């Protein structure tokens, strides 16, 4: 799959937010553009003659994620951090010359990320009580993926002694998107458990932290909730559900090249971190069919 690469893959079946250290410095923005930032502020501005009701709104970015030695106490994982905005997303990542830029980084920083904006998005692998994942229908009037199928998840917004804030901020953000979007309880949700970061070589390599979250409901009773919203409750067009069971065999169902290349990452993770059985009892050729 060229549209998705895995950048991290937690251990032991996926790390609570306690577990986690984030580090955020300017020293993890951008570079400066090789010309200056102008080209971003000319983007900008064309975009805005064309729909002056949009704004800018600050990002996270990665910078990278450094895993502990496995096996071993203390914090399991660092994430470095900087700020970015939709603005400079638009202008770098987005932009016609995106190809450019990553080899102008490799060059210049040894970087292929070092000029691109790189907003930090979350995602989640949602499984409801009687063991499906909910998958929701994008439009196919939006700019980003139209019409492709998606996991619950989002972009959050800013505002280890800050950096404990900001990974409070990315846990929190998952269950705030399921709530918006799928219209469930927040009180039905599990706290989230961090699968791993996938990068989406389409959107020129921006990565995505992928979740896993429970749900006491039923798949049932999570539809029901989603639809009483109305059609102005979400922005998605329809939900859907997979048992667990076929999420296993997902990348050979013709469901696959309908998958969005985020969408795609959480669920190769959930398969990957939550999935595939280490022990004799779920290992057993009873449990784990063959082939
Ligand atoms: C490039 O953007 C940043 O680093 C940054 C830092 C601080 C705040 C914001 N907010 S906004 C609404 O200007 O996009 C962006």
């Amino acid at each position: 799959d060229p549209e998705v690469t895995l950048l991290l893959q937690c251990p032991g079946g996926g790390l609570p937010q306690e577990q986690i250290q984030a580090e955020l410095s300017p020293a993890h923005d951008r570079r400066p553009l090789p010309g200056g930032d102008e080209a971003i502020t000319a983007i900008w501005e064309t975009r805005l003659k064309a729909q002056p009701w949009l704004f800018d709104a600050p990002k996270f970015r990665l910078h990278s994620a450094t895993l502990a030695p496995i096996g071993s106490r203390g914090p399991q994982l660092l994430l470095r951090l900087g700020l970015t905005s939709y603005r400079d997303f638009l202008g770098t990542n987005w932009s016609s010359s995106a190809a450019w830029l990553r080899q102008q980084g490799a060059t210049d920083w040894g970087d292929t990320q070092a000029y691109l904006a790189d907003p930090l998005g979350v995602g989640a692998a949602l499984a409801t009580a009687d063991d499906f994942l909910v998958f929701l229908r994008r439009s196919r009037q939006v700019a980003e993926a139209p019409g492709l199928v998606d996991v619950p998840g989002g972009h959050p917004e800013p505002q280890d002694l800050a950096g404990q804030l900001v990974v409070h901020e990315l846990f929190s953000s998952v269950l705030q998107e399921i709530c918006d979007e799928v219209n469930l309880p927040l009180l039905t949700l599990s706290q989230p458990l961090l699968l791993g970061i996938a990068r989406n070589e389409t959107s020129a390599g921006r990565a995505s932290a992928e979740f896993y979250v429970q749900c006491s409901l039923t798949s049932e009773q999570v539809r029901k909730h989603y639809l009483s919203g109305g059609p102005e409750a979400h922005e998605s067009t329809g939900i859907f559900f997979v048992e667990t069971q076929n999420v296993r065999r997902l990348p050979e169902t013709e469901m696959w090249a309908e998958l969005c290349p985020s969408a795609k990452g959480a669920i190769i993770l959930y398969n990957r971190v939550q999935g595939s059985p280490t022990g004799a009892a779920l290992g057993s050729p009873a449990l784990l069919p063959p082939l």
